[PDB]
């Protein structure tokens, strides 16, 4: 158990637990400090830390010590005894809060027992030397009047009050002759500058801190966690493992980059959480090795130590025993000390990954920042930590009895205001970057708001070095984690060995290196005329001395006029916001513009499913103009084209080393070692893959995700500014009225602000998801594949290497040299799948990942789309696409393959996308229109199979071919074994849904089946378990190839590939998404047009058509003629028959050229009678359920309705549409729908039934039934002449 001593600042000196100490950095001169022993080996000195600081530095000046801290100054802190005593009592409570839990008590116990080795690098191995400034510190025994008697003592930790900057807590170790004992295994006296009342403030952007913009957002820190954070550094320092290694260093070549001090891996380990992942596994191991090496040096000293000259009273055994336990060395029955790998490993992990701020915060239920790389904010002052009404040893601020326990409400700035006070900005110092334009207006930006981007130098190149594979060689992995529960329950973790006496001989060699600090300018100017994020956000603010503003979509005016504020919301929203109204209409207006705000903010949930993009926040580009001029042009389009990478302010130069070559150890005649060797090189190869991935994740987190975090923050600020601006306008407008008018104006600013705030929170969530999705997208498509390339390159080089090896030893491999020849190939075969959770256990990151991977659209490895008269791949994987001259394309994303040699498309697929699941698992989807066979060429049509899409590599692959009325899918495994599945549509039907008609195809493949889907429905299946490997990433060729007729062609649209098997659900869903359009379709499936001749088809009367009756102004219904010629293979009904209709537009007399017919349009339905154009009418006064339509010349009789509204009642994809007659555009009185009705006719000679072109009210209720009755006689389709259909 740990004992926390008690005392008052005025208690008298006793030279034991209360002394006059001579601090290490005083170099043995200067005055002493009243020091209090709070526990063994730990001292508290309630005075300001002055070593290395000028006295005036304690005042706020025009400078700053650290560029990334809102520094608070106060030279009066601790300038009295009562203050010093308060400081003491406060420290006592914090230490008490700390040991209040097992985890904290152990940290304290580990620290107390982690006494520094007696000596350092300069000391001889056979000796213990206490006479160095990292081991002994002196205390003055003498009477106040002389330094006559000084005594030396051993100490582990000395804690002072803060230096010039109150909120800049720090742990310092002792350097002597340019070396640090605490960094080389010995350990040494640790010091700390600490301030308990002025704690840091932080807030999680992805989360809602009270979810109120008009209120204080954020959380303040539990000073006990802050202290435990520093105590972790102390623990590292004491055990001598606070080693230096390759640091994370920020790139600063660009003005938008954040400037900050280099960050050592130890710093990130201390914080824990995601941060350790920024330290590559490479460096992780480098550090592990350095520490191990340091321990080897100590264990060797223990086996050599003989005497201690410095203190003749030191008991060598007592210390050898203590140090043995400290470092967990093992001693044989003979007394020989040696390093035990298990014990070391566990001890190392415990100190670097067990004791972390993250793990501790979690155990003590204390809330803290998300990552070391989180924007710092202005600190707040806790009112009184000594008041149990506000802060307790057991719960800190989150006191349950006060209901401040849930959701860390006790640390919530908006909820626990009685706990703290805001700080006088007048005393805060903040490093700023002043961006001036070469002219000239200037903008100040906090160095915090810039983009932190790790320079390439931050990462290890170790992967590029050679490796020696020997029968004994083994893998190397360091899990950046540690089971906190076992750490807490570890029985032998805490020493049970006697702590030696702290009294020793006085220190006489005061040699030590003292740091010297100095401020630097708090403002750094830079010149740039760039109008990126910083400017855009700026243009959205206004001066405090200005209260009358106006919104404007002009970024340039906003900058030029203080009364002008930029808004990235809609033109309409902007106009309404600047409107001015009568007091009596003000309330209406307030409700209107506020609701409008929420609408605009909510556009953050926009979907773009047709472009295979689920979520997109359209206004991000206008709001920040971040990355590549994202404020110009249409953002959504730009995004569809280049994706996530267009949002980045800078594209990072990744470090992807060529994996060092392997060197295997040969063992002549030894059939065992030779094999081991081989096996090992294999395993090692896998370690190389993992290490490479970690290297990637590390760079992604510190150069990419960091930028995206900056963007999410920028959006939060942008949205906040918009609300503030609107609020400003509202207040201004309202205050223009008289008190009398105001009294009668019903307005509740609390509901307004609540409305805004809510709309913002919704938008923030959408924005956060969109951005995380982008980040993960960039990782997986722009980073990972490049690592895969070099990793596969490595594999190959290793492949021959291994073979050539087995080769040379085949002798000593005799009758087994074979069983391993394959063993090698079959290993370097199946590669390693990337798994984020392997390099981190951060909940947020893991979830981002799983979310991404659970979105089918991300399984798209090829998506050919039309753009600026050209087909490009928008999968994001960069496939190269060559579209040759003979290929015709349109902006309808339709492309045509002809019989010409140059009607061809070549796709060079990305070779670095994992596509070899090792069982075949992928899908292909596309729309197609296959022309009808030539009646005189039917034999060749059914006989000649021709390839349309071929993807082969080494006589293995897949292909789509066609033989007449049959489309075929074929696979060839590496052995030449083939399998196919096909879909054949019937060519003997009166009317076909497929011939010359656009239809959706989808082919799925999995270890067991090959399935063909047509329009969302499954049509064919083939068992493919037999098929072996199938190379599928070879070149893809789109071209007709086979004995085809010269007139043969094929139309294709939306060709795409997924590296997985699509479910019936996904397929049905893709069918619907791609079928959608505002416009109606024609019989063939192309968009319906105005001023285009069409024959009419009836879905309810397939073999019926319309003809003008000879003696009557009506349309009679005749039976379609059918295929005349003979042949046992074909049969169909003629389509180019009946009257030739033409759809005419209604409003806008902008001539009658042409255009697209959209659902709900009003039209005239005409047809050609000889040289004239007639029209279809309805007698307004028919009284029966149905009426025969009136067909006559164009005129405007008041007895006939002539206006028709085209409709779509079917909610599922269809080429049918319906025609409605309504009183007039306005009226909601539906006269009826156009269809066909049966009539009984009995003349003097003939007696029969005869169908007519009618209008009918019966259809009105029928079209509402579900499912939609496709057979309804009111379902029509328009057939225009098409080269794909001849009769
Ligand atoms: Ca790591
Ligand atoms: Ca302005
Ligand atoms: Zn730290």
């Amino acid at each position: 158990p740990v004992t926390i001593n008690n005392f008052n600042y005025n208690d008298p000196i006793d030279n034991n637990n209360i002394i006059m100490m001579e601090p290490p950095f005083a170099r043995g001169t200067g005055r002493y400090y009243k020091a209090f022993k709070i526990t063994d080996r730990i001292w508290i000195i309630p005075e300001r830390y002055t070593f290395g600081y000028k006295p005036e530095d304690f005042n706020k000046s025009s400078g700053i010590f650290n560029r990334d801290v809102c520094e608070y100054y106060d030279p009066d802190y601790l300038n009295t005894n009562d203050k010093k005593n308060i400081f003491l009592q406060t420290m006592i409570k914090l230490f008490n809060r700390i040991k209040s839990k097992p985890l904290g008590e152990k940290l304290l116990e580990m620290i107390i027992n982690g006494i520094p080795y007696l000596g350092d690098r300069r000391v001889p191995l056979e000796e213990f030397n206490t006479n160095i400034a990292s081991v002994t510190v002196n205390k003055l025994i003498s009477n106040p009047g002389e330094v006559e008697r000084k005594k030396g003592i051993f100490a582990n930790l000395i804690i002072f009050g803060p230096g010039p900057v109150l909120n800049e807590n720090e742990t310092i170790d002792i350097g002597i002759q340019n070396h640090f004992a605490s960094r080389e295994g010995f350990g040494g006296i640790m010091q700390m500058k600490f301030c308990p009342e002025y704690v840091s403030v932080f807030n999680n952007v992805q989360e809602n801190k009270g979810a109120s913009i008009f209120n204080r957002r954020g959380y303040f820190s539990d000073p006990a966690l802050i202290l435990m954070h520093e105590l972790i550094h102390v623990l590292h320092g004491l055990y001598g493992i606070k080693v230096d290694d390759l640091p994370i260093v920020p790139n600063e070549k660009k003005f938008f980059m954040q400037s900050t001090d280099a960050i050592q891996a130890e710093e990130l380990y201390t914080f824990g959480g995601q941060d350790p992942s920024i330290i590559t596994p490479s460096t992780d191991k480098s550090i592990y090795d350095k520490v191990l090496q340091n321990f080897r040096g100590i264990v060797d000293r223990l086996n050599k130590v003989l005497v201690c000259i410095s203190d003749p009273n030191i008991n060598i055994n007592i210390y050898k025993n203590k140090f043995k336990d400290k470092y967990k060395f093992v001693e044989d029955s003979e007394g020989k000390y040696s390093i035990d790998v298990e014990s070391f490993d566990k001890l190392y992990k415990s100190l670097m990954f067990g004791f972390t701020e993250t793990n501790i915060a979690e155990n003590y239920k204390i809330k803290t920042r998300a990552s070391y790389f989180s924007d710092s904010l202005p600190p707040v002052k806790i009112k009184n930590l000594l008041d149990n009404e506000i802060y307790t040893i057991e719960e800190g601020f989150n006191i349950s009895d006060k209901d401040m326990e849930k959701e860390y409400r006790g640390q919530n700035k908006a909820i626990n205001k009685q706990a703290y006070e805001e700080i006088s900005k007048e005393h805060l110092a903040v490093y700023k970057i002043q961006m001036c334009k070469s002219v000239g207006i200037c903008i100040d930006v906090d160095n915090e708001d810039l983009f932190f981007i790790a320079d390439k130098n931050s990462f290890s190149d170790d992967l590029s070095k050679n490796e020696r594979i020997e029968y004994n060689t083994q893998s190397n992995y360091i899990e950046n984690d540690f089971p906190i529960n076992e750490l807490i329950l570890d029985t032998d973790l805490i020493s049970k060995i006697e702590l030696p006496s702290e009294n020793t001989e006085s220190l006489t060699d005061f040699n030590v290196d003292v740091p010297v600090y100095e401020k630097q300018p708090a403002i750094k100017k830079i010149f740039t005329d760039e109008n990126t994020i910083f400017q855009y956000l700026y243009s959205q603010t206004f001066p405090l001395d200005i209260r009358d503003i106006s919104l404007t979509s002009s970024f340039d005016d906003a900058l030029l006029f203080s009364n002008k504020v930029y808004s990235f919301f809609s033109m309409d929203y902007i106009k309404t916001a600047n409107k001015v109204v009568e007091a009596g209409l003000f309330a209406g207006w307030v409700k209107q513009i506020v609701n409008d705000f929420v609408i605009e903010a909510n556009k953050s949930n926009t979907m773009d499913k047709i472009a295979d993009i689920s979520l997109i926040v359209p206004y991000i580009g206008l709001a920040l103009n971040v990355g590549n001029e994202t404020a110009k042009g249409n953002f959504e389009n730009a995004f569809e084209i280049a994706g996530a990478s267009i949002l980045l302010e800078f594209i990072p130069e990744l470090l992807i080393p060529v994996v060092g070559a392997f060197l295997l150890e040969s063992y002549i005649d030894n059939k065992n070692k030779i094999i081991k060797t081989i096996d090992n090189a294999l395993t090692k190869r896998n370690e190389k893959w993992s290490d490479m991935y970690g290297l990637i994740v590390a760079q992604w987190l510190s150069t990419v995700n960091t930028q995206f975090y900056t963007i999410k923050e920028g959006m939060y600020k942008a949205l906040n500014y918009q609300a503030q601006a609107l609020e400003e306008i509202i207040k201004y407008r309202y205050n223009i009225y008289s008190e009398k008018e105001k009294s009668n104006i019903n307005i509740d600013f609390n509901d307004i602000n609540s409305k805004l705030n809510e709309g913002i929170n919704q938008a923030i969530d959408n924005i956060n998801n969109f951005i995380n999705g982008c980040s993960v997208s960039y990782l997986m498509k722009k980073m990972i594949p490049l690592a895969v390339e070099k990793l596969l390159d490595f594999d190959n080089t290793l492949k021959k290497n291994l073979l050539n090896y087995i080769d040379e030893n085949k002798l000593y491999l005799i009758g087994s040299a074979e069983y391993e020849k394959s063993k090698v190939n079959k290993y370097l075969k199946t590669i390693m799948p990337f798994d984020l959770s392997i390099y981190t256990n951060d909940t947020i990151l893991i979830e981002m990942f799983n979310k991404y991977n659970s979105e089918i659209l991300n399984n798209i490895i090829l998506n050919l789309r039309y753009k600026d008269n050209n087909l490009i791949d928008l999968s994001g994987y960069g496939a190269k696409v060559e579209v040759y001259d003979g290929v015709e394309l349109n902006d309808k994303n339709q492309f045509k393959l002809t019989s010409s040699a140059n009607s061809k498309i070549r796709v060079t697929q990305n070779q670095n996308i994992i596509f070899n699941s090792v069982f075949l698992d992928f899908s292909v989807s596309f729309w197609i229109r296959i022309p009808k066979y030539k009646n005189d060429g039917i034999q060749n049509y059914i006989h000649n199979e021709y390839t349309i899409i071929n993807c082969m590599k080494n006589n293995s692959g897949w292909k789509i071919s066609i033989r007449g009325n049959r489309i075929i899918w074929t696979l060839i495994d590496i052995n030449g074994k083939t399998k196919s599945v096909f879909f054949e549509y019937n060519i003997r039907e009166d009317i076909s849904e497929y011939i010359n008609r656009w239809f959706f195809v989808t082919i799925t493949n999995n270890l067991n089946n090959a399935k063909i889907y047509i329009n969302g429905k499954l049509e064919s299946n083939t068992d493919i378990k037999d098929i072996r490997e199938v190379i599928a990433n070879g070149e893809i060729i789109f071209k007709l190839d086979g004995d085809i007729d010269r007139t043969q062609f094929i139309w294709m649209k939306y060709f795409s590939i997924f590296n997985t098997e699509l479910s019936q659900s996904n397929i049905e869903e893709r069918y619907k998404i791609q079928s959608y359009s505002e416009y109606l379709k024609d019989f063939w499936g192309n968009p319906l047009m105005y001023n285009k001749e069409y024959y009419m088809f009836n879905a309810g009367n397939k073999n019926s058509y319309i003809k003008l009756k000879k003696d009557s102004p009506v349309g009679e219904i005749l039976t379609r003629s059918k295929y005349n010629q003979n042949s046992k293979y074909i049969n169909y009904r003629d389509l180019y028959i009946g009257e030739k209709f033409i759809i005419r537009r209604k409003s806008n007399s902008q001539s009658i050229n042409d255009d697209i017919v959209r659902k709900e349009d009003y039209i005239y339905l005409d047809f050609f009678n000889l040289n004239q154009e007639w029209r279809v009418y309805t007698y307004k006064y028919f009284k029966k359920e149905e009426e025969k339509l009136f067909l006559a010349p164009i005129s405007d009789s008041d007895e006939f309705y002539n206006t028709i509204q085209i409709k779509e009642y079917d909610e599922q994809p269809t080429y049918s549409c319906q025609l409605l007659f309504k009183k007039d555009e306005e009226s909601t009185d539906e006269i009826g729908l156009i269809g066909i009705h049966r009539f009984y006719e009995s003349g003097i000679v003939f007696e029969e039934y005869k169908d007519y072109f009618c209008i009918s009210k019966w259809y009105l209720k029928e079209v509402k039934r579900k499912p939609y009755n496709l057979k309804l006689g009111c379902n029509w389709q328009f057939i225009p002449k098409d080269e794909g259909w001849t009769e």
